[PDB]
């Protein structure tokens, strides 16, 4: 039950089934699909901050779990 929160449109994303062993990408994929993500402008935050292009690192490797969550920001005025 991973928490999406759409920090633009002020949405709330709910219950994610997350395993560890899914991609960190698929996830992003729902985010962009239904969350209305694009990195392209957006920030992502997880936990606090922000991700990066760095941030590579997995669902396992961020440290996502049974109560991990995204958020949806950036844009025009935020970023």
């Amino acid at each position: 039950d991973l928490t999406i929160s759409n920090e633009l449109t002020g949405e709330i994303y709910g219950p994610i089934e997350v395993s560890e062993d899914m991609a960190l990408t698929d996830l992003i994929a729902l985010l962009q699909a239904d969350c209305g993500f694009d990195k392209t402008k957006h920030d992502l935050y997880y936990n606090m901050d922000i991700l990066d292009s760095n941030r590579t690192q997995s669902l396992k490797e961020l440290g996502l779990k049974t109560d991990d969550l995204l958020l949806i920001r950036g844009k025009i005025s935020n970023s």
